[PDB]
C-alpha cells in the first residue's frame, strides 16, 4: 500500500486545478488532494513583483465571465467591495499613429481616406463571395479574409496573429474562433466610414494572482500540498500511483492532471504518448514589465490591452497595467533611483527621487519558426515603446521585469485536433482527466474562466456524470449564460 | 404542518416522472415521493389489452446510455426483448413505398417521377443561393423535397397527423440540418429503378417480449422503494398551492415540498394551481387528441404485410395517419394459435358464417387517428371507418375475419409545434420556475420533439439533476444538441455511488 | 394613271425622311420625291425664334459615320459649329449634383448617403445571384441603383418625363447591359468625398440657326425639283391598295414603295383602315410643352458652363432645363440689342418699360402632359418661371425679356409594357402593303427616336428597299449603339466605280 | 498599264469566291473578274469520283441554310424539283455499341443505367455551379464541362473534339460556339432519362454539282479557271496580281479567297508571313469505301466516333443521300478486298447493288497520320464499329489528303487574326473564307458563300460584314433582306 491514498488526485493549482479542488470540496464526497510544485497557487495566472515594488501579471486578466459558478468562487474569495475595481471593457489597435478602438473594422474611419478605400473594396469582394459561399473555411487565414477582406486582413489581423502565434495564419485551424459564419458586416463598416464615427473587475490588491491565492485559501489546508514537497516526478498510470520529489507515493482512483500534457507523458515514461505530444505545437512567451516615473500619458488612459500589428515593436500586446489598480505599483512617496531613460541613455542623477509611478506590461512570443534574441529583447521592447509613442525618449524607467515562459500559448494549428483526439482518449482509458490550458491544449478555452471550469466539469464528470461542456463544446458554453451550476447547489442545501 | 413532507415531489409516474424517480433514488440524497392518480405506472406509455387478449400500446430509439442502463436493469434477460429492423413504408397510390419516400419514388408512374425530380431540381438550385432559414414547417418541407414530393407525402400526411396546416407550424423542432435536397440520391434511385429503405442489420430497435411497451415502465417502477410511491386513487392530485409549496390529494392527504417536478399536463397544472394568469396562458397552447384503434385478425400474417412495422398514410382513403403490424413486434401481443375466438365481423362489415369459436393463429393491427377543433372525429363511427380504410389500403381483404376490436380516445395526444408555441411557452416555464416548479414532460413541458419515451424519461432525470447537482437541462432547452451526440456520461452508476463503500 | 409617279415616295421631311432622301439621292437609281406639309424642312427638329430674337429648339451624339458625312457636308467650315463638353446635373436637395447621380451622392447629407449605399449593397448582393432579366423599367432601376438612389432620382424623374409610373414601362429599350451596380465606384467617391461628371467627351452644336439649321442645310443638298414642301405637299389620303397618295391641292402621287415618316396613328387615319386605327389607338404617347425664357444679364456663375439639367423633385413642373445660351452666341441677341423687361422672375412688374441693352442668356424647359398627368395650358408658363426661382436658376430679381411656349401634341412615344405587342401587329401589316413606316412616331420606338437614329432609320429603310440591307437600327438598337458604324458612307464604292 | 484591269478581282472559286461573284454579277456595277487555279469550280466543296463510279464529297454538305440569298442562288442553279432529294436532318454518336441520337446528352437513356448515373451526377454539379457563375467560359473545355458536366464531357465531346481538331480542348477558345450561356438543361436531360426538319441534297453531281451549276450562271469571259488562272504573285502596293503564265491583273479592290498564309507568301510580305504562321490548322484525309450489297438495317446522316477503336471522327453512309452517288446495280465490278483485309477468291466482276461510306481523319503537327496505312486502319475501324461485316466486299476505295482542312479555333487565333485582316484591309484586300479569314464557325458553305456576298456588298454598297464579324447575330435570325432580285434590279 502507498504513502497516501485518495479517490481523486488533482495535480496543479492553477485555475484548472483549483476548479477541480473547489468542486471536490463543495461536493464533499470522495476523498481528494491537490498538489503543486509551487509554494504559491495560481500557475501562470500568478503575479510577480520586481525588487522595486511593481506588480506584473503573468497571464492576463478576465474581462468577461461565462459562468455563474466562476463568479461565485471569486465572490467567496474576495467578498468586499473594496477588493475589486471596475473598468470598462475596451481595447485599441495601434495602426499608423492612431489608436483605433476595438473592433478594428468598425473604426477604419481613422485611417487615411485612400486606405479606407482599399479596405472597403476588399470587404465588398468578401461580401459578394460570402453571398454564394457553401463551404466552411479551412484555415485561420481563410477565415480572416472571408470575414474582413484582403485590405483589412493585411492591416491588422494577418500581421497581428503572426506576432501572437509565431506561426503563419495559413498553418492554423479556425474552428476555435466559433461557429459565427465567416462573412463581413459590410453595412456596419461602411456606415461608420460614411458617418465618421460593459465592464470587468480587477483585484484591488495582489494583481490577478491574488484571486487564486484567495480562492486557494478556501480549501482545507490539510488537503493541499504546495511547493517542493508536492512536485510530481513519476506517474505510474498502471498502478494508479504518483511519486513526488521527496519520494512520497500517492495512490489514486481517478486523476485530474493540470500539468502540460507533454510533461505528463514524460512523467509516465510512456513513449507512445511522448511521441504524440511532441506533435503538438506551442509558443513561448516573454513577459516584460516597465515601471516609469511620472503620471501616465494623456492619450492612453483607460484600462485595456493594446494590440500592435506593426513592425516597429517586438510585442503583440501591451497594457498600461498601472491603470488597473493603484496597488500595482509604489506610492508616490516611495523613492527609487532612475535606472535608465527610455531612449537607452544613463540618467543625470543616480539619486533616489519620489514618484508618482506608472507601469507598462508587454508580451513577446517566441517559437521555432520565430526565434527571439534573449539578450536584447528587453531593450528592443523599450525601444518599441518609444516607437509607438507610449514612452517619451526622456521618460525615466525605475524598474524592469522580464520572465520567459516556455509553455506560453497552445497553438491551434491545423494538426492539433488530429493529435489531440489520439491523446485525450488514451489518457481517459487510463482514468486520467488531462485538462487545462496545456492539460488539454485548447487555447479557445484556455483563459481563466474556461480553465477554472474545465476542472470543475472534470470533477462533475467523475462524481455526478455531467457532460464536459467546456472541454468539448466551447461555442455552446460561450454562447449562453451558464447559471445552473452554483457554489451552493441543491445537494448541499438538502443536508 | 402538512401530512407528508419531502424535499422533491414528483407528480406523475409516466416516463418523465420515473426518470425523476430513478435519479432521485440513485443519488439517494434528498427525500422524495412520487404520486400518480393511476394505479398502473407508465402514463400514456402504458399498454391495454382487449377482453380477447390483444395488446395495444398508445417504438424506441435511445439517445442516452442512461436510458439504456435503466431498461437493461428493468428487463435484464435476453429473452425479455425482441430485436427488429426499422422497417417503415408510405402508402401512396397503391404502393408500399419504403421510407424515406424521396429515395423510392421509382415506384410511382414515370410521368409523376418527372414532376417530382423537376420539383427537387428547383429546390436544389434555390438551396444553392439560400441565405435565410426556413420560418414555417411548410417552408422546410418544400426546401427539402420540392413541390412535387412535398405534395405527395409530407404536406398531406402532417395535416392528418397534426390537424393543422403545415403553414401554421414552426420548424426549429426538426433540427438545424439545412433544408436542402440530396438531388443525386433521389435522382440516382430513379435512374436505377432501385428501392432501398432506411433500415438494415444495425438499424434496429428492441421491443418488450411481454407486456408491450407499458411492461418496460412496470419493470422500471418496480426497482423503486414501494413506500416512496403512492399510486392510484390514493395518489390523485387536486390542488397545488405554489405559494405555500404544498399539494393536496384526492383523499385529502397534503404533501409539502421544497421543489416540485410536475409531469401532468401544464394546462391541468395551471387549473390545479387556481392561477388565472397561468391558466390564461396555457389555454393559448394548441393540441390534438388521439384515437387509438386496434384490430385483431384471424390467420397467419399476410405476405403483403410482411415484416413491416409502421406505415404512413398521406392519402384520403382512410382516416388514420399511421398503422402498425403490432403482431410482428412480439408473439405475446396476441393470443396463442390454440386460443379459440369467434369472428366478430368481416373487414367489409358483413357477419361471419358461424358465431362458433375457431382457433387462430392471429395477427394484429393498431391505428392512430387524430382529432382537433379544425379536424373533428365522429366517436360513433371511427372504428368502422378505420376498418373500411384497412380494406381501401389493401391491408385487409374484404374476407378477413376480425376477432377483436379496440378503441380508446386520449384527450391530450400531441402537443402541437405551432408558430405561437415558443412565444407562449417562454412565458409559462419562467413563471413556474420562479415558484420552484419544474414542469417537464410531453405535456409537462409541451415540446413534441423531446416528447417520445427516452427524451421524456431524461427530462425528468435532468430536472432532478438540475435540482440537486446544478446540471444543465440539456434535453429540455437544446434538443438538437442532445440528439446529435451520444450521451454516455450520465450512467445508472456514477462515481458518486461508487465512492460510497 | 395618276398625276405624279415615282419609285420610292418619302412622306415627311424630318430627319427620318431626310435620311431616306439623302440616301435615295446618293444611290441615284430609282426615281423619288419627298413631301412635307411644312414649308420648312426639319420637322420636330426645327428651331423657333421669339419676336425678341431668342432661338429655341424642341443635343446630338452620332453612332454612324454616315450621319457625320451628311452633317459635315451640310456645314463644312469649322466656324459653322461649336464644341462643348457633355455637362449635365441633377437638381437634388438644394445641390447641383454632377451626372451620373450615384457617383456624386457625396453632396447629400451623411444620413442620406447611408441609406443610398445600404440600398446599393442590397442591390449588389441580389445581382450576385440574379438569374432573371428585369421585366419592368422600375425593376431595372432598382437593380441598378438600389432603393435609396432610385427614389431620389431615376424613379421620380422618369415619372415627370413619361407621365406614366416606371412600373408600367418596359426596359428592353435601355439595352442589354446587365442591371447591376458598380458599388465600388459609388462607395469610393463617398469615402473620398469626390464629385466628378462624365465629361474630352464633347458634342457639337450649330453656330447659327439652332438645331433646325442643320436640317435646313442638309435639305439644301437635295435636288430642288424632287421636293414639294408646304401647303402644296400636305398629304391627306394614302390609298394603300392602289399605291397612291393624294395631297391637299388634290395632286395624286403614285409610288412603287412608300417610306412614311409621319406619326403612324395619323398614317392609319389617312389610309382609312379601321383595323389599323384600332391598333394604333392602343399605343400610348405623351405631349410636350417647350418653354423658353430670355433673361437679361451676363450669365450667372451659379449656372456656369452647364448644359442640360434634370429635375426629379416636386418644386417645379419641368423635368429638364437647358442653358440654351451656352450652346451658341447666336441663339439670342447681341448685348447691343435693346429690349424692355417684360416681368421679373418673382412675377412683379419691372421698374421701367424702357428698353435697355443686354447681354442676354436663355433657358429652355420641357414639361410633359398625358391623361395620367394633365397640364394647365393657361398657367404652365408662370408655373415654370416660379420653378426657375424655386430651383435657384433665377433670382426673384432677374429681368425676363422674352417668353416662349409651344405645345407639341406628339412628344414622346412611350415605351410601355404593351408597346411591342401592339407594334408587332402594326408594322408587319403596313409592311405587307409596301409601306416602310419609320421614325420617332412612324415606328414609335423611342430608343431609336433621336436625330442620329431617326436619320438612319430613313437611310436603312431605303437601303432595304434598293440594296436588301438589314434594317439594323429599327430592329436591333443595342447592336448599332454598341459598335462604331463606319461601313456606310456618303460616298460608297458604287459611286466611285462610276466616275 | 497591265494585261487586264478591273475594279474588283476575286481570287478563288470555292463557295466564298462564287458568293463574291454572284453578288458582283447581280449588282452589275463595277467591272470584275474571278480566277481559280482549278479548272473545276467549287473548291473544297467539290465532288470526286473513283475510277469505279463512286462519288465522294470533299467537303461535306449543308444541313441548314441561314440566308434566303444562299437559297435563291441554289434555286437558280438547280431549279427543277427532281434536281434535289429531301432528307431528315439528324446525326448519331457511336458510344459503347450504341448509335446515340443527337443531341448526345438528351439521349443517354440508351447507355447502361450505371453510366447514366455518372452522367446525371456530373450534370447536377454543372447545374449548381452555373447557378452562381458570374464569368463566361474561357476555354472550349470550360464550355464543355459547364454545359454537359464531367461524365458527359468524357464520353463524347472531349474525346471527339481531340479526334477532330488534334489539339486538347483546353487550348481552344469557345466564342465560336455562340452566345448561348454555358449552363445545362438538367430538367430536359433528366426527363428523357426517366421516360426513356429536313435538308436538301443534290440528286446528281454530289455537293460539288451545286457549285458547278452556280458558276454556270456567271458570264464565261469574266472567269479564268485552271492553270491559266493560278495566282503566283500579289503586289499589294501596285494593286496588281501576277498569274502562272505571267499575265498581270490589276485591281482597285481585291477579294482573296485563298488561304491567308498562302496569300502572305504571294505578297512576299514577311510581316504577314510571320503572322500567318502563328495560325494553327489541321489536314484532312477523306476516305471513301464502295461496298457491294444493300445498306445495313440506316438514314441519311453524319456519324460521330469519339472512341479509340477507329481513326476517323465522322463517317457518313454517302449512298443514302442519292442513288446517283454510286453505280447502278447492273454495273459489274470485281471485289477488291474484304473488310477483314483479305483478298477475294475470284477476279470475277459481279453485279451490285452498291453502297458507299465516307470517312474523315484529321492530321496535325500534334497528330501525325501514317499515309501508307490510314486507309487500311479506317477499313478496320469500320469493322470495329460494326458498319462493315468482316466479309463485306469492297469494290472501290478513295483516299485524298487535304493540307488545309480545318482552321483551328485556338485560344491564340483571334489575337493573331486581328493583326492580319486589318493590315490586309488597309491594303484594300478582303481576305475572306474558310481559310481566307480562318474562322471555322463561318466556314461551312452557306456562311462562306455569304462571306463573299457581304464582302462585295461592303465594297460597293457600304454594307456591314455581318457574317464575318457577328456569326451569332446572323445565326440567331432569319436573313431574308438580301435577295438575288433586289429593288435595285427591279428599278432598272
Ligand atoms: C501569456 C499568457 C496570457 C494569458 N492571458 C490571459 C488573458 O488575457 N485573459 C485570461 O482570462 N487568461 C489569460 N491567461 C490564462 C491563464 O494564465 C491560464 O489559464 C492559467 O495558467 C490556467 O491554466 P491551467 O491551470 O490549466 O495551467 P497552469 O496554471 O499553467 O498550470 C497549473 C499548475 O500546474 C503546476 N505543475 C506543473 N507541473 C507540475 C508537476 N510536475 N508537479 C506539480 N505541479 C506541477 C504548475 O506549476 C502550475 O502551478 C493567459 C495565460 C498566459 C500564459
Amino acid at each position: 500500500h502507498p504513502d497516501i491514498s485518495v479517490d481523486v488526485l488533482v495535480i496543479g493549482a492553477g485555475p484548472t486545478g483549483l476548479g477541480a479542488a473547489k468542486r471536490l470540496n463543495q461536493i464533499d464526497g470522495p476523498s481528494w488532494m491537490i498538489v503543486d510544485s509551487n509554494e504559491t497557487p495560481g500557475g501562470l495566472a500568478s503575479t510577480d513583483v520586481t525588487p522595486e515594488g511593481f506588480l506584473y501579471d503573468v497571464g492576463g486578466h478576465v474581462i468577461f465571465s461565462h459562468y455563474k459558478y466562476f463568479d461565485d468562487c471569486l465572490d467567496e474569495a474576495l467578498p468586499k467591495e473594496d477588493d475589486w475595481y471596475t473598468h470598462q471593457r475596451i481595447s485599441y489597435v495601434r495602426c499608423q499613429g492612431q489608436w483605433v478602438p476595438y473592433p478594428f473594422q468598425n473604426n477604419i474611419s481613422m485611417l487615411p481616406k485612400e486606405e479606407q478605400v482599399k479596405c472597403i473594396d476588399g470587404m465588398i469582394d468578401a461580401a459578394l463571395e460570402a453571398r454564394v459561399a457553401n463551404t466552411k473555411p479551412k484555415t485561420f487565414d481563410e477565415w480572416i479574409v472571408r470575414m474582413m477582406g484582403t485590405g483589412i486582413a493585411d492591416l491588422f489581423m494577418r500581421p497581428y496573429n503572426f506576432k501572437v502565434w509565431a506561426v503563419p495564419t495559413t498553418k492554423m485551424q479556425c474552428a476555435w474562433l466559433g461557429e459565427r459564419v465567416a462573412a463581413p458586416n459590410l453595412k456596419a463598416v461602411t456606415t461608420n466610414v460614411i458617418l465618421g464615427k460593459a465592464t470587468f473587475r480587477f483585484p484591488a490588491r495582489g494583481g490577478t494572482g491574488g484571486i487564486w491565492i484567495a480562492v486557494a485559501n478556501t480549501l482545507p489546508k490539510e488537503k493541499t500540498r504546495f511547493g517542493e514537497k508536492g512536485k510530481v516526478t513519476k506517474v505510474n498510470a498502471n498502478n494508479k500511483t504518483v511519486t513526488l520529489q521527496d519520494g512520497t507515493t500517492i495512490g489514486y482512483k481517478k486523476l485530474v492532471s493540470t500539468m502540460a500534457v507533454d510533461f505528463l507523458a514524460e512523467a509516465m515514461n510512456d513513449q507512445e504518448l511522448v511521441g504524440l505530444t511532441k506533435q503538438l505545437f506551442y509558443s513561448s512567451t516573454h513577459v516584460i514589465g516597465v515601471g516609469v516615473r511620472g503620471s501616465r500619458p494623456e492619450r492612453i488612459g483607460d484600462k485595456c490591452w493594446l494590440y500592435f500589428p506593426e513592425d516597429n515593436c517586438p510585442f503583440y500586446r501591451a497594457t498600461i497595467f498601472s491603470n488597473y489598480s493603484p496597488y500595482n505599483q509604489p506610492e508616490a512617496s516611495a523613492a527609487l533611483p532612475t535606472m535608465q531613460l527610455a531612449d537607452g541613455s544613463r540618467p543625470q542623477s543616480t539619486e533616489a527621487k519620489e514618484g508618482p509611478y506608472w507601469s507598462i506590461m508587454l508580451e513577446v512570443s517566441e517559437s521555432s519558426m520565430k526565434p527571439v534574441n534573449q539578450e536584447t529583447i528587453l531593450a528592443d521592447c523599450i525601444q518599441g515603446l518609444v516607437n509607438t509613442e507610449m514612452l517619451k525618449p526622456t521618460d525615466e524607467i525605475v524598474s524592469t521585469y522580464h520572465r520567459r515562459f516556455d509553455h506560453g500559448y497552445p497553438t491551434p494549428t491545423l494538426e492539433r485536433e488530429g493529435t489531440l483526439t489520439q491523446i485525450l482518449p488514451k489518457l481517459q482509458d487510463k482514468d486520467i482527466w488531462s485538462r487545462g490550458r496545456f492539460g488539454s491544449w485548447r487555447y479557445e478555452v484556455g483563459n481563466q474562466d474556461h480553465s477554472f471550469m474545465l476542472g470543475v466539469e472534470a470533477v462533475d464528470n467523475i462524481v455526478n456524470g455531467a457532460v464536459e461542456l467546456t472541454l468539448n463544446y466551447p461555442d455552446f458554453v460561450n454562447g449562453r449564460q451558464n447559471t445552473e451550476r452554483r457554489l451552493v447547489d441543491g445537494a448541499q442545501v438538502f443536508a
